[PDB]
């Protein structure tokens, strides 16, 4: 088998999936991190989010989107007049991939190889093929790829709705500028891209 494919069930159930994520060894990723960190949320979801990885905080929580990029996509969230609770979340990578410098005040988060990639995949393939999304937000250059192509520009796309062939039920794609993008930089510009995140959920959130 290639990946982490041996080692998903044969289930739609998040609880299940979850619990058999905890296990794999689809790549090197698992033996450094703390724990898979799986997608929150229920079936019932219309709205997927993708990211990159569980970052330093998530690694530990258990849970995706917790840290300040989380936060700051929260705020988004609110003033798109969406209801975090109501969406699917999650990311292409389930194992946080990093390293640490010295005087560091955080695990540094790595990117994730097009390989390691591709090994995770069936994973989200088995989330979205469990939460049937109308659409699904791609947060960042790894998780837009991940669905759209290695070639794929987020820069070049943005307001956009995609459609590809080969993703499971055929959802709408938004892919978006990754939150933790918008954390520094001066102030301008982050208010600039902080209202270029609010519109494309709003994108996501109109699809039918
Ligand atoms: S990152 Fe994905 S494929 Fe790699 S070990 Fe973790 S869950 Fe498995």
């Amino acid at each position: 088998m290639a990946g982490a494919q041996d080692f998903v069930p044969h289930t739609a159930d998040l609880a299940e999936l979850a619990a058999a994520a905890g296990e794999c060894r689809g790549c090197g990723l698992y033996r450094d991190a703390t724990q898979a960190v799986f997608g929150a949320g229920g079936r019932s979801a219309r709205i997927m989010m993708i990211g990159e990885q569980p970052g330093d905080k998530e690694d530990l929580a258990g849970l995706p989107f917790v840290g300040p990029a989380g936060r700051l996509l929260d705020r988004a969230l609110e003033a798109a007049d969406i209801d975090r609770d109501a969406l699917y979340v999650t990311n292409a990578v389930k194992h946080f991939k990093f390293t640490r410098a010295a005087g560091g005040k955080r695990r540094i988060k790595k990117t994730p190889s097009r390989t390691e990639v591709v090994a995770c995949r069936p994973w989200l393939i088995a989330e979205m093929t469990s939460v049937e999304p109308d659409v699904v937000v791609l947060l960042g250059a790894t998780a837009a790829k991940a669905l759209l192509g290695n070639d794929f520009r987020v820069t070049q796309h943005r307001g956009e709705v995609l459609h590809v062939d080969d993703v499971p039920g055929d959802p709408a794609l938004v892919a978006t500028v990754h939150p933790s993008s918008l954390l520094r930089g001066p102030k301008e510009e982050r208010e600039s891209a902080f209202a270029g995140l609010v519109d494309d959920l709003r994108v996501a959130a109109d699809v039918r």
